[PDB]
């Protein structure tokens, strides 16, 4: 297959995560956010080696919410953008809503609230890949490819424009 192909090709480097817990599930759920740290730190270091350091991201104390910032690079200028998510009761089996809150009511790819409309071909991928893909692949095959459709076409229509700071 093409699709599992080009899911390899992005996600080969990235660590494989194991456990199946949620936010409710105790010693289970402490042991599957080391896997999301362990992945997540690893997806971030192979960026920076590829001059692609595009994300930051922290947690509560429970890893239940999470929030950070991306960065889009566009004709070489840098958007960045606030992006927040809650770990689904039923993580990892279900798979987080990523918010870009700013954009909300800006594209028709994002519903209310800021939550981003992924493609009818992430939920199932994911659900096939249960519960190997962590935060890492929602950020490498959820907001990534999202950003790099939306973010291009809003700075064209002219909603999104660049801060001129320095």
């Amino acid at each position: 297959s093409m699709a599992d192909e080009a899911t390899r090709r992005v996600v080969s480097e990235i660590p494989v995560l194991k456990t199946n817990a949620g936010p409710r599930d105790r010693e289970l759920w402490v042991q599957r956010l080391k896997e999301e740290y362990q992945s997540l730190i690893r997806y971030v270091e192979n960026n920076k080696n590829a001059d692609n350091d595009w994300f930051r991201l922290e947690s509560n104390k429970e890893g239940t919410r999470w929030f950070g910032k991306c960065w889009y690079i566009h004709d070489l200028l840098k958007y960045e953008f606030d992006i927040e998510f809650d770990i689904p009761i039923t993580y990892p089996t279900t798979a987080p809503e990523i918010a870009v809150p700013e954009l909300d009511g800006k594209t028709a790819m994002m519903y209310r609230g800021g939550k981003i409309c992924l493609t009818d071909h992430f939920k199932p991928l994911w659900a096939r890949n249960v519960p190997k893909f962590g935060l890492a692949h929602l950020m490498a095959l959820g907001l990534g490819p999202w950003l790099a459709v939306e973010i291009p076409d809003l700075i064209q229509k002219g909603v999104i424009h660049h801060k001129e700071k320095c």
